[PDB]
């Protein structure tokens, strides 16, 4: 492997881990320290931040060690569990994003009924269901490689990314259509149209641009195309990289969160 570039790589990934943990814990605090943030829907954000902190703190070094060291030095008793835990954490983050999107959609449409049914008990039930589905989809599993079973890989990739991606796309397309239909003083309204298009396109695009390449390229390898070469590692690294940005997308566009972060910083 590289002799000085390894220092550049290890340096860069430590930077990544730092940024991730920082932002996610900032959220967990703001959310836990802000009275205006005492809403049942922010439990999803808290769970997502906790999952991302766990992944960044523990899974990254083993993958940072791998590639860098160049081989799996830790106990072979760990690859079969390291890979599964990585899969579980990433799928849990994705499912948390999808559940947050679904809650937003159900709050925007059928607002009265869903507000009647927005109990913290239901919020916790959804959180536990997400975690249990993440555990179920990760229950099946000098070197360590990811699983290569075609059927298992295809099923896991499909049910862990493609379904939540489609659900998020549909829900946010519906939300965009609703906002546009309700869009029609006038300068403020037209400014608001532009603002919402943005906040949604960023949310719709960061997740896709960060995960679709890996999962696409992942299946491509599984289906047999396997054209991805080295770029897969870059696509792989884009995915962890996506987690660090994840809290920013979901918290910056909310004033109650902005002001809480400003208070915390100052
Ligand atoms: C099916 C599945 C779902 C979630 C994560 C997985 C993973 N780990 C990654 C992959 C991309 N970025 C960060 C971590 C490896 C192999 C399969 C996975």
């Amino acid at each position: 492997y590289s002799l000085q570039v390894t220092l550049t790589l290890v340096c860069l990934a430590g930077l990544l881990m730092l940024l991730t943990v920082f932002g996610n814990v900032l959220v967990i605090i703001a959310v836990f320290t802000s009275r205006a943030l005492k809403a049942p829907q922010n439990l999803f954000l808290v769970s997502l931040a906790s999952a991302d902190i766990l992944v960044a703190t523990l899974v990254i070094p083993f993958s940072l060690a791998n590639e860098v060291m160049g081989y799996w030095y830790f106990g072979k008793a760990w690859c079969e569990i390291y890979l599964a835990l990585d899969v579980l954490f990433c799928t849990s983050s994705i499912v948390h994003l999808c559940a947050i999107s679904l809650d937003r959609y159900w709050s925007i449409t059928q607002a009265i009924e869903y507000n009647l049914k927005r109990t913290p008990r239901r919020i916790k039930a959804i959180i536990i269901t997400v975690w249990v589905i993440s555990a179920v989809i990760s229950f099946p599993p000098p070197r360590c490689e990811i699983n290569d079973q075609k059927w298992y890989v295809i099923s896991s990739c499909i049910g862990s990314f493609f379904a939540p991606c489609l659900i998020m796309i549909l829900v946010y397309v519906r939300i965009y259509q609703i906002a546009k239909r309700r869009t029609r003083r006038w300068r403020g309204r037209q400014n608001r149209e532009k603002r919402f298009t943005f906040v949604l396109a960023v949310v719709i695009g960061v997740f896709v641009v960060c995960w679709f390449p890996f999962f696409f390229t992942y299946t491509l390898t599984a289906v047999g195309c396997s054209v991805p070469r080295t770029l897969f590692k870059f696509f792989f690294w884009f995915g962890y990289c996506n987690s660090s940005l994840n809290p920013v997308i979901y918290t910056i566009f909310n004033h109650d969160f902005r002001r809480a972060f400003k208070k915390i910083l100052c």
